[PDB]
């Protein structure tokens, strides 16, 4: 596998969405997994309707603001037979009436794959290999919510009990050695303001830190 990798370097990733005060963040790691990979498959990069996913997806079992799972996401995706995007269907941030159209999608899945939960060693190929991979991940420290720079290590974090999806987009390290001060680069969904223009390096094979590769994902199209 290559040292480090970074897709937002070949044009697979969007820029930095704010979920602003609604639980939604699994959707927008969704739409970010799902965005890499119509990238990959047409070569056009087209932002997402996490709205889309927030007001349809309840027969899948997401629960709008109030929170869900990728995986019920790409499940709603492949149900539904597309997606639109977010420029037909905007975000709000609140929950509203499903608007669904399908005149207007511009995405498609045919389900998901799951990568070998725990395995860091598994996410690190999938991440080399398919592109940006959706993940759940413990963010609920504020040594979180006050991230800004660096290799982000909280000691009290679990890798069992997930609370928030965002989306690993490539993985590095510090220095001129690879194989230590490594991380995962993940992009958020609170802004580009937060962290560092809103993405945060963390703590790779360090035990599967805050349970990055506990719950990861990505979709089939």
């Amino acid at each position: 596998l290559p040292k480090s990798v970074d897709w937002r370097k070949k044009g697979y990733v969007t820029p930095v969405k704010n979920q602003k005060q609604c639980g939604s963040s699994w959707a927008f790691s969704a739409t970010g997994a799902l965005e890499g990979q119509m990238f990959r498959k047409t070569g056009k990069l087209v932002s997402l309707s996490e709205q889309n996913l927030v007001d349809c997806s309840r027969p899948q079992g997401n629960q709008g603001c109030n929170g869900g799972f990728m995986a019920r996401a790409f499940q709603y995706v492949k149900e539904n037979g597309g997606l639109d995007s977010e420029e037909s269907y905007p975000y709000v941030a609140v929950d509203e009436i499903c608007k669904y159209r399908p005149e207007n999608s511009v995405a498609q899945d045919t389900g998901f794959t799951v990568v070998a939960p725990g395995k860091e060693k598994a996410l690190m190929k999938a991440v080399a290999t398919v592109g940006p991979i959706s993940v759940a991940m413990d963010a609920g420290h504020s040594s979180f919510q006050f991230y800004k720079s660096g290799i982000y290590f909280e000691p009290d974090c679990s890798s069992k009990n997930l609370d928030h999806g965002v989306l690993v987009v490539g993985y590095g390290f510090e220095g001129a050695n690879s194989q230590n001060s490594k991380y995962w680069l993940v992009k958020n969904s609170w802004g580009p303001e937060w962290g560092s223009n809103g993405y945060v390096k963390i703590a790779k094979d360090k035990n599967n830190h805050c349970g990055i590769a506990t719950a990861a994902s990505y979709p089939n199209v």
